[PDB]
């Protein structure tokens, strides 16, 4: 029964590792065709984590809200940050989101108006949002030069499940 | 040639009206199989807008950056706002976007931390963003109670073309 236990342990590892979403007790028991008890499953996970600690692996399995998933050790948090969220990427993401937020709330709104509310540089967020179909022109403001006013799109609403 | 002109005018209306995107001179000339000059096209559009004014229609064709599209008259701007962007919808949209923005910039970040930065109520923005796959857990903070930290997802990045 040692081998069977080890093979079952290997199967859990492969499933949790392959998962593109936290995997629960129900899913793991159905696929391994093993009637895992909540306590038995956690015990198997503990053993794997013990082996990771033993062999010097940089990741661990975590039980988050009933779903197990791998996470890298806090020791490499800075490195992971530079990979998943480098500064420049964060700047682009933040700026697009903030401008989008201003449009969502103040629409119909002009570039000049968005600038006033934000107090920016300004930048190319409007062009980026238009190129992605998240905002569109709603008309022209009644002000000097009749600047274009923007509003969010059904494309934006559908995507964000509003 | 009156009938041909009128039929061509009707075709332009139908195309511009059906468009789910501003339609340019190139597209309109290819579909109507008519070699429109930039001046001739604007003149046809002016005639249609004259008929809209004459019959009391609530919309007009506008030339925005080389693309023509229908827009409703400013006289009904308030009504249109209540339809396309009612207050409650705007609140949901803004809150989700602002929290998303805070995560994009401050990740990995906890709910407590997001609250501090925003100075909110708080709300259910994190749950909403998790349910949409835009954010995910990155680990647990080194603070009392070890609260979950969040970060954006490749799903978010791919969707926003980062």
């Amino acid at each position: 029964m040692q081998e069977q236990r080890q093979q079952l342990l290997r199967s859990l590892e492969a499933l949790i590792f392959s998962s593109e979403e936290p995997v629960n007790l129900q899913t793991l028991s159905q696929i391994t065709a093993h009637k895992f008890t909540p306590s038995e499953l956690q015990e198997a996970v503990d053993e794997l984590n013990r082996d990771y600690e033993a062999t010097g692996r940089t990741f661990r399995i975590h039980a988050i809200a009933g779903g197990y998933r791998f996470l890298t050790e806090p020791e490499f948090a800075d490195l992971v940050r530079q990979l998943l969220a480098p500064v420049i990427q964060r700047r682009l993401s933040r700026s697009m989101l903030e401008v989008l937020a201003v449009v969502a709330w103040h629409q119909p709104v002009t570039k000049g108006e968005i600038q006033q509310i934000r107090g920016a540089s300004p930048d190319y967020s409007i062009d980026r949002l238009l190129a992605r179909g998240l905002i569109e022109v709603r008309g022209r403001a009644d002000s000097p030069g009749r600047p274009l006013q923007y509003g969010t799109t059904e494309v934006f609403l559908d995507l964000f499940h509003l």
